């Protein structure tokens, strides 16, 4: 099935699920000089304060952070989104050298990693109906540089041992988001799509401008992970990011002058 590699990587997504040629996909070039201010977003909203974390999975292609989200606990609301969304899981995209591993890019400039914060429209009442509206869901996208150690991604650093292999998990109880965030909310902001198969177009982007820096030391770790399961040929778990696809005449707003 889908992956990262020669042979099953996003350039054969295509084939078993269309809409990767689709009309609204992510991740997208964010042309800074293409971008316009927008005066009508509402100032950004995050409030992760009762953040009610539960554990930590590898999948075999990235490690989910999972959250409870039976009651409106960590919610994103604010910029250019109308209602509630509801934090449901946050992972990452890395990839084998500090020159890669984003998804979005700044006028061309890859990072060497990027957050997902993954929230669904609580109007759609769970997660699997709001992924087929267009409207269904935001992501607050953070892009990691290699610099200063992140204290607040520590704990992530630390479990990765237990949850090597594809299925893996490992209890993951009072993680607080709060601690991956930049000083800045500053962002752009763009309609789009999951960026690994289904590739569903239900996504609003918020993708903030300040990256997080982390340590070299934290990545080496991500890169330690495995995307095969227990027992099986040792495949590192490295460059598990889409590229940039056409923005085909899509809008990016910036929330900054
Ligand atoms: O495997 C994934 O990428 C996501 C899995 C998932 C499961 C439950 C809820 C949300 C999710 O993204
Ligand atoms: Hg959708
Ligand atoms: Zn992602």
């Amino acid at each position: 099935h889908w992956g990262y590699g020669k042979h099953n990587g996003p350039e054969h997504w295509h084939k078993d699920f269309p809409i990767a040629k689709g009309e609204r996909q992510s991740p997208v070039d964010i042309d800074t000089h293409t971008a316009k201010y927008d005066p009508s977003l509402k100032p950004l909203s995050v409030s992760y304060d009762q953040a009610t974390s539960l554990r930590i999975l590898n999948n075999g292609h990235a490690f989910n952070v999972e959250f409870d989200d039976s009651q409106d606990k960590a919610v994103l609301k604010g910029g250019p989104l109308d209602g509630t969304y509801r934090l449901i899981q946050f992972h990452f995209h890395w990839g084998s050298l500090d020159g890669q591993g984003s998804e979005h890019t700044v006028d061309k400039k890859k990072y060497a990693a990027e957050l997902h914060l993954v929230h669904w429209n609580t109007k759609y009442g769970d997660f699997g109906k709001a992924v087929q509206q267009p409207d269904g869901l935001a992501v607050l996208g953070i892009f990691l540089k290699v610099g200063s150690a992140k204290p607040g991604l520590q704990k992530v650093v630390d479990v990765l041992d237990s949850i090597k292999t594809k299925g893996k998990s490992a209890d993951f109880t009072n993680f607080d988001p709060r601690g991956l965030l930049p000083e800045s909310l500053d962002y752009w902001t763009y309609p789009g799509s999951l960026t690994t198969p289904p590739l569903l177009e239900c996504v609003t982007w918020i993708v903030l401008k300040e990256p997080i820096s982390v340590s070299s030391e934290q990545v080496l770790k991500f890169r330690k992970l495995n995307f095969n399961g227990e027992g099986e040929p040792e495949e590192l778990m490295v460059d598990n990011w889409r590229p940039a696809q056409p923005l085909k005449n899509r809008q990016i707003k910036a929330s900054f002058k």
